């Protein structure tokens, strides 16, 4: 619906950030990538389709693979989001690097989230998070607050930040991807798959993003 959603699970918000404490009462937070809760509008164009086969080689093959996953379906659960990252932090040791996200659902479940960082289509790291339903407003929501980033990514961001030029940053990111797979913890049915491809915001405008639906013809 323009929404990143399946029939069983919707991603409401996604945020990868760093927080630093300026003084005992004051905190600063820079967001690298962001997806914000929007309400679908009736006038919103339908999402563009990207053939799932063109990105097979960006994420790992075979088991746990997008091909195998897409083969398992449901296909209306597979999304691709392109991220324009904000690497301009006006913000040292002790900063917190986290990811916060919310999902929603008509059904109450125990979700397990799998996130695979990928370099040149090879998995560098998997993080697995379990999150629990809470009843809000005609739906259940799942809230992941300040899930810490792992070192691989802290080092990646820093070193990427350290490159002199935004064009070089984008070249590295051309072969950096993240695959998120959300299952129902017990049954392992697929609820939501998002593939994450990245680019540096050359604008210096704040971070942006764009959603596509993955199809298979
Ligand atoms: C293994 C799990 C883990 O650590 N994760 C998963 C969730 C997630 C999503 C995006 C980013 C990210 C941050 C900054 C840039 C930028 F450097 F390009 F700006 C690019 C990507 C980092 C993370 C942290």
């Amino acid at each position: 619906d323009r929404t990143i959603a399946s029939s069983r699970l919707r991603l409401l918000e996604y945020s990868a950030f760093m927080e630093v404490q300026r003084d005992p009462d004051t905190y600063s937070k820079h967001l690298f990538v962001h997806i914000g809760q929007t309400n679908p509008a009736f006038s919103d164009p339908p999402l563009e389709a990207v053939d799932v086969r063109q990105i097979y080689d960006k994420f790992p093959e075979k088991k746990g693979g997008l091909k195998e996953l897409y083969e398992k379906g449901p296909p209306n659960a597979f999304f691709l989001v392109k991220f324009w990252a904000d690497l301009n932090s006006t913000i040292g040791p002790g900063a917190f690097y986290g990811v916060s996200s919310q999902y929603s659902s008509a059904d109450s479940m125990t979700i397990s989230v799998s996130t695979k960082v990928c370099s040149f289509g090879k998995q560098v790291v998997e993080k697995v998070e379990t999150e629990y339903a809470r009843l809000e407003n005609g739906r259940f929501v799942y809230r992941i607050h300040r899930s810490p980033m792992c070192e691989y990514m802290i080092n990646f961001i820093h070193k990427l930040k350290h490159l002199p030029e935004k064009y070089m940053m984008n070249s590295v990111l051309e072969n950096f991807t993240i695959l998120q797979v959300v299952t129902s913890r017990d049954s392992q049915e697929t609820l939501l798959v998002i593939a994450f491809v990245f680019e540096v915001s050359t604008s210096e405008h704040g971070a942006q993003h764009h959603v596509y639906k993955l199809v298979k013809d």
